[PDB]
């Protein structure tokens, strides 16, 4: 259990040779500290920019619980009902492909540089927001592409597990799942899951301006801490 390494703008070369391609998580700072999402972002914005357009919206504490459903609103009304009214259930803006539907917004950020690195195309890099209130949870479960997460408002609480310990969180069975555990990461059943208390983790609080690099097939955890705005880069 250690926190997860910060580096100031490391060169290409030195992101590739330490973290890229042996698969080892970093938190990049001085790179997206000056995307004018930055500073622009307030929820006045974002109502101004996107309120009236409508949006998925996840609501219940996981995506593992029963009563977890997923339904559309405005983005206004995301916002009256889950952040500023003292809102009943949580819900949550996740993983939505927010600058393709409102492309001014994508004048506010830019891809870090350093997924030039990959073997893709720019043009088949994905762009989702996450935007949502304190005490989001997005359970521990790992993706099929590189990430950089970055983190706009607010600071997230993030658990990291290598792919090497996937047999200690226990992976669900269906094949819908299988790139879920089913270990609730902060609250585990020891008693049903004994082997995740032994298994080596990093963690860290991600704040604004800092991005976090989630290798492929990295597990990982995040908790909102505040009222949260996220973009994340899915890219190869
Ligand atoms: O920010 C969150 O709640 C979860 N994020 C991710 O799983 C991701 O960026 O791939
Ligand atoms: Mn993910």
């Amino acid at each position: 259990q250690s926190t997860v390494p910060r580096l100031h703008r490391p060169s290409l070369q030195h992101f590739r040779e330490q973290f890229l391609v042996p698969g080892r998580p970093v938190i990049l700072k001085g790179v997206a500290d000056h995307w004018p999402a930055m500073q622009k972002w307030s929820l006045e914005y974002i109502q101004e920019i996107a309120g009236a357009r409508t949006v998925p919206v996840e609501v219940g504490s996981r995506y593992t619980d029963e009563e977890w459903s997923q339904t559309l609103m405005t983005v206004n009304e995301f916002i009256s009902k889950y952040i500023v009214n003292e809102p009943r259930d949580v819900g949550y803006l996740a993983q939505h492909q927010l600058f393709d539907q409102i492309p001014e917004l994508k004048q506010d950020i830019s891809i870090p540089d350093y997924a030039s690195l990959g073997d893709g195309e720019e043009e088949e890099i994905t762009i989702n927001a996450w935007f949502g209130p304190q005490g989001t949870i997005s359970p521990l479960h790992q993706d099929p592409q590189q990430n950089f997460l970055v983190q706009v408002m607010g600071r997230k609480y993030i658990r990291l597990y290598s792919p090497q310990e996937s047999g200690a969180l226990y992976p669900h069975d269906t094949h819908l799942l299988h790139n879920t555990s089913q270990v609730d990461v902060e609250n585990p059943d020891l008693e049903k899951f004994p082997k995740f208390a032994k298994a080596p983790f990093l963690s860290a609080i991600l704040s604004p301006g800092e991005i976090l690099f989630i290798p492929v097939k990295y597990w990982h955890y995040v908790r909102a801490l505040d009222l949260s705005f996220s973009v994340s880069f899915w890219w190869s």
